[PDB]
């Protein structure tokens, strides 16, 4: 709640997700501009664990995403957050091996 800490990570390309039924796909397709592009994160010297780093990143970046998202007067159904979830949760672990060297 006090911010700070965070670096923003270069965007990148949504993934085709599938959901495992023909309403989710449908509904994913048609909603997903609505969901991050990219990511919230607190260095990998914070973090002894990709595991963890993750959980970092997505919940941080989905609360912050629905503040910006109330402003625009428009609400998320309980769907929104289950999909919101996943691909940020992809898109951390991109971000996650962004250092191999």
């Amino acid at each position: 709640g006090g911010l700070g800490g965070y670096m923003l990570g270069s965007a990148m390309s949504r993934p085709l997700i599938h959901f495992g039924n023909d309403y989710e796909d449908r509904y994913y397709r048609e909603n997903m501009y609505r969901y991050p592009n990219q990511v919230y994160y607190r260095p990998v010297d914070q973090y002894n664990n990709q595991n963890t780093f993750v959980h970092d990143c997505v919940n941080i970046t989905v609360k912050q995403h629905t503040v910006t998202t109330t402003t625009k007067g428009e609400n998320f159904t309980e769907t929104d957050i289950k999909m919101m979830e996943r691909v940020v949760e992809q898109m951390c672990i991109t971000q996650y091996q962004r250092e191999s060297e």
